[PDB]
């Protein structure tokens, strides 16, 4: 009857991960920002000592990509220092640590993607802050799973899929960026993989995302395809959209670690999106 702590339980993952972990196997201890402030080490240790968990799924993070450029110290304090504090505590209790990371740790300029062994080169403050976060984890703990994902969206909270369906009903046409390729990842599919990793000790860095490349534009079209909504999508560039943070033109991962560790391949983003509508009918 293992114990699992989830940091940042109110976010997209925490909110949905908390519901997908089998309760008749683990004692799920979710914590919000106020009940477990990642930036307060004294508090982090108190909570981790008392509950003393076997597993810790660290979802807490500052996910404001654009504003990250204007508030750098705040990006690091949360993403870097925060991961360092949770790392320390994880070590004192000997808990397996799952650190969720991103594809912004790379330049994202290669169409085929990057494997878990290529040296990262953060493209923006957000990416750099979590890379620093990953390093404190490897440096201060020895039972972890660095899970990099991208274009994550789930049942709870606002996301690109809910926005299209919301705006789609009112518009006759809608313009979406089409010069940024990526791979939409549905939380449910990610959680399934996280769940598989926590039952083992195959520690390391893993890229978990849905299969196939895509683009907000093509993704947008297919969202309306399954939604069965007749609306047009106009392809626009990044310069006309005006971005305060520099996204990559190719944010795709190579799924080596999963394939090298006997795990099966993730479903396609196309297929990951299907189960989204099915579950949120
Ligand atoms: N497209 C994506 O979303 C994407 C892509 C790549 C990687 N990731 C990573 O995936 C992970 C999952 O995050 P998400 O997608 O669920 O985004 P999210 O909804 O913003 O989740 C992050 C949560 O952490 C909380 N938090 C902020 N400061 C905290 C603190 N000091 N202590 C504890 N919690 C704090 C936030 O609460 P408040 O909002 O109330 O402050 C928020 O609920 C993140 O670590 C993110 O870096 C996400």
């Amino acid at each position: 009857k293992e114990r699992v702590i989830i940091t940042g339980a109110n976010g997209q993952l925490g909110k949905q991960l908390q519901e997908e972990l089998n309760p008749e196997e683990y004692d799920i201890y979710p914590f919000d920002k106020k009940l477990l402030d990642i930036t307060n080490i004294s508090q982090v240790q108190q909570v981790v000592q008392e509950i003393r968990p076997h597993i810790i799924i660290h979802c807490a993070a500052y996910t404001k990509v654009d504003q990250a450029e204007k508030e750098r110290d705040l990006a690091y304090v949360i993403n870097a220092i925060g991961a360092r504090n949770v790392a320390v505590a994880s070590q004192l209790v000997g808990a397996k640590l799952v650190y969720i990371s991103t594809d912004y740790v790379f330049q994202g300029d290669r169409p085929e993607g990057y494997d878990e062994f290529h040296n990262p080169a953060p493209i923006n403050i957000y990416g750099a802050s979590k890379y620093a976060g990953e390093q404190f984890v490897k440096e201060l703990h020895n039972k972890y799973f660095i899970v990099r994902t991208s274009w994550l969206y789930g049942k709870y909270g606002n996301n690109f899929v809910k926005t299209m369906i919301r705006l789609g009903k009112e518009r006759e046409e809608i313009s979406v960026v089409a010069d940024q390729i990526g791979s939409p990842t549905y939380v449910a599919d990610l959680n399934v993989m996280i769940n598989k990793l926590i039952h083992t000790s195959l520690y390391g860095t893993y890229h978990v995302s849905n299969t196939g490349s895509c683009s907000w534009f093509e993704f947008a079209k297919k969202i309306f395809s399954y939604a069965n909504m007749k609306v047009n999508v106009l392809p626009v560039s990044t310069e006309e959209f005006g971005a305060a943070a520099a996204r990559p033109k190719y944010s795709i991962f190579q799924h080596n670690m999963l394939r090298l560790n006997g795990f099966l391949q993730m479903p396609s983003w196309e297929e990951g999106l299907e189960r989204f509508f099915i579950e949120t009918k």
